[PDB]
């Protein structure tokens, strides 16, 4: 297929990962536009994995289909976490970009989650 | 009314309080008797609050309704949990007992779950 992909991040984080997780689960009741839906397809708490679909007028533009999943995993002892965060999609039509700028602004996004927690 | 009514009990667990609430949710996955059905009512990952209700052929013998709601806080700082764990019900018939050997099987069930993941 010209349209059916994927796109995966990993990167660290300060907060531990079971806070960190749970926060994210909880954030999720918040859609990521003004039209939006999230469903979660998938989710495991004590693995600390979950899958998402999102959709709205925005996102569909240029996904067909968007799912994100996340893992994220302790790094030591009171050292952090470990994030793997992965858009699974299918383009509208072959000339949409992969999503780079969307999946820069999840790290983001994710950055800010850390430090929201972590200082809460 | 002389059917309805709780009963909630208030103890310490050496978990920290997000892995704690967290393994809980996941492990209501579980049913936790043969015939039995547990459904989420209402779920904050944040504040580590869970409503579920409770049936099945045991249960039903006694309690025309039976709900169970958890609250977990944070004692300190790697200092453990507090866990509120409370049944709201409404007994089959006047001359059924309070259930107090049932919850404090929920408290052994506890106990056990903090023991079990500690040491994971």
């Amino acid at each position: 297929s010209t349209l059916k992909g994927a796109l995966s991040v990993k990167f660290d984080v300060k907060c531990p990962a079971d806070k960190f997780f749970s926060a994210f689960v909880e954030d999720t009741n918040r859609p990521f536009e003004k039209n939006g839906k999230t469903e979660i397809e998938a989710v495991d708490l004590v693995k600390k994995t979950m899958t998402i679909q999102m959709s709205g007028s925005e996102i569909q533009k240029y996904f067909k289909t968007l799912k994100g999943s996340i893992a994220v995993t302790p790094i030591g002892v009171g050292d952090g976490s470990h994030v793997v965060w992965t858009f699974h999609f299918e383009k509208v039509h072959k000339d949409i970009d992969d999503p780079h700028s969307i999946i820069d602004e999840s790290v983001k996004y994710f950055k800010k989650l850390d430090e929201a927690i972590l200082n809460f």
